């Protein structure tokens, strides 16, 4: 098919999307992303096609502006359990979507110098704060996040289901 002319800004996050297509050439396995934002889901998405790989954007499960992807050979087989999403509940508010992140992203207080591409989303526009992260951090995270600012907080499990908005 046609697809939209890249750019030069897009360049790096291209050569990561060609090394990931590669993994897969070589293992005949899925290889599933860390979170990108949506206009490099939709420039992973185009290599793929182009490639011809399989692929499937998390956002096509929850929806959502981060996505993990999974890149697969044709054998298989995706659900929703294979992006290794976890749905987290901030129990005792933030109140901030600012103020959750930054939190999130370094402290230390409570720790917690966590990269971006380990976590998607924080939800927010309440009261009620949410965020979902790799899995394979779930320790980092609920045992990390402790409190922000000068609340205490504690991280839950919550099925999609309860997503907020």
């Amino acid at each position: 098919g046609i697809y939209q002319h890249f750019s030069i800004e897009d360049r790096p996050f291209l050569d990561k999307g060609m090394e990931w297509i590669k993994k897969v050439e070589d293992s005949y396995a899925p290889f599933l992303t860390p979170f990108i934002n949506p206009h490099q889901e939709k420039l992973l998405k185009i290599l793929a096609k182009t490639y011809g790989l399989a692929c499937s954007s998390s956002g096509e499960f929850v929806s959502s502006e981060y996505v993990r992807v999974l890149l697969y050979p044709d054998y298989f087989q995706p659900e929703f359990s294979d992006f290794e999403i976890s749905l987290q509940e901030i129990v005792y508010s933030n109140k901030f979507e600012y103020l959750t992140h930054a939190k999130i992203l370094g402290t230390v207080i409570n720790q917690l110098g966590i990269e971006r591409k380990l976590f998607g989303d924080i939800l927010v526009d309440e009261e009620r704060a949410q965020i979902m992260i790799n899995q394979q951090f779930l320790l980092l995270f609920q045992d990390g996040l402790k409190k922000i600012g000068r609340i205490p907080v504690s991280l839950e499990e919550r099925p999609f289901t309860e997503k907020i908005d």
